[PDB]
C-alpha cells in the first residue's frame, strides 16, 4: 500500500488500488515511467496508460493492453506485475535493458474500467462495457468486436443483449476509440499485444476472414518460439495459430485492426487456465502465470527490436 515493494502482487485488487499503484510506481521511478490519460470511460473514469521509456524522440513502441474483457481478472493482475517487473529488470537483465534503451513500452492495465468496477460490485462475470443503447434495456458492447476490422461481419452479434454485441458502429465505444486515436496519432508502434483469458493460446490475425496474412510464416515462427519460452518455467502448454483457425471466427477484433494499420507483430494471449477454474483463477496462480507470460512477451519483444 505504501510502496510498490509492499503492494501484494499475489492477490486480486480493486480499481482504486490499481490506480493508486500507478501513482506509486511513477513516483518511485520518475525517470523511467510516466502516467498518461488517453481518455475517459463511458461512466467518466479516467483511462490510464503507463509509458516506460529511457528517452529518445518518438522511438518505435510496443503496445500492451489488458482487461478489455473485465471478468478476466488474471489479465489486470498480470498487468500490475508487468509494470513492476519492467522497473526491476531494466539495468539487470541484458535483453530487456537493450529493448528499453531503443524502444518505448505502453501498458494499459485496465482497458475497460467501467466493466472492471462492475465485476467488483454486481456481476463478477461481466464481459462488456457499460454503455447504454437507445432501443434496448441491455447494457454494454463487447469491446473486442467494436474495432474497424471486418466490423459487423460473422463472428459478432447485432443484438444489444448479446455477450458479443458489436455496437452501433466501429469505434463507438470510447474505451476503444481512445486507443485507436492514440495509436494512430503516435504512428510508430511496431508491436500490439492484447491480453485475455482463458484457454492458453497465442493468436495472430485474422479472425474475421479466412484469408492468410502475408506475414504468416514469420509470425507463426515467432509464436512457436514465444510458446516454447513460456513453457520452460512450469510446463504450461499453449497452442498457437490464426484466430479463425484456432478458436473461432470473430469480427472487429483489436489485433486484426492493428495488423491492418501496419503493425506487423500483433498477437493476443489467452492466459491460464484450460477450464478447471476459468475466469475464477485462484490468486495463488497470479505470480506463476505472470512470470511465464513474461517470458513469452519478452520473446516477442526481442524479435521486434531486431526486426
Ligand atoms: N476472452 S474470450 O474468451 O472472449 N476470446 C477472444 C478471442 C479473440 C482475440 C482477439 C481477436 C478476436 C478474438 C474473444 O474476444 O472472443
Ligand atoms: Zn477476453
Amino acid at each position: 500500500a505504501r510502496s510498490t515493494n509492499t503492494f501484494n502482487y499475489a492477490t486480486y485488487h480493486t480499481l482504486d488500488e490499481i490506480y493508486d499503484f500507478m501513482d506509486l510506481l511513477v513516483a518511485q521511478h520518475p525517470e523511467l515511467v510516466s502516467k498518461l490519460q488517453i481518455g475517459r470511460s463511458y461512466e467518466g473514469r479516467p483511462i490510464y496508460v503507463l509509458k516506460f521509456s529511457t528517452g529518445g524522440s518518438n522511438r518505435p513502441a510496443i503496445w500492451i493492453d489488458l482487461g478489455i474483457h473485465s471478468r478476466e481478472w488474471i489479465t489486470q493482475a498480470t498487468g500490475v506485475w508487468f509494470a513492476k517487473k519492467f522497473t526491476e529488470n531494466y539495468g539487470q537483465n541484458p535483453s530487456f535493458t537493450a529493448i528499453l534503451d531503443s524502444m518505448d513500452i505502453f501498458l494499459e492495465i485496465v482497458t475497460n474500467p467501467n466493466g472492471f468496477a462492475f465485476t467488483h460490485s454486481e456481476n463478477r462475470l461481466w464481459r462488456k462495457t457499460r454503455s447504454v443503447t437507445s432501443s434496448s434495456l441491455c447494457v454494454g458492447v463487447d469491446a473486442n468486436r467494436n474495432w474497424d476490422a471486418g466490423f459487423g461481419k460473422a463472428g459478432a452479434s447485432s443484438s444489444p443483449c448479446s455477450e458479443t454485441y458489436h455496437g452501433k458502429y466501429a469505434n463507438s465505444e470510447v474505451e476503444v476509440k481512445s486507443i485507436v486515436d492514440f495509436v494512430k496519432n503516435h504512428g510508430n508502434f511496431k508491436a500490439f499485444l492484447s491480453i485475455h483469458s482463458y484457454s492458453q493460446l497465442l493468436l495472430y490475425p485474422y479472425g474475421y476472414t479466412t484469408q492468410s496474412i502475408p506475414d504468416k510464416t514469420e509470425l507463426n515462427q515467432v509464436a512457436k518460439s514465444a510458446v516454447a519460452a513460456l513453457k520452460s518455467l512450469y510446463g504450461t502448454s499453449y497452442k498457437y495459430g490464426s484466430i479463425i483457425t484456432t478458436i473461432y471466427q470473430a469480427s472487429g477484433g483489436s489485433i486484426d485492426w492493428s495488423y491492418n494499420q501496419g503493425i506487423k507483430y500483433s498477437f493476443t494471449f489467452e492466459l491460464r487456465d484450460t477450464g478447471r477454474y476459468g475466469f475464477l483463477l485462484p490468486a495463488s496462480q497470479i505470480i506463476p502465470t505472470a512470470q511465464e507470460t513474461w517470458l513469452g512477451v519478452l520473446t516477442i519483444m526481442e524479435h521486434t527490436v531486431n526486426n
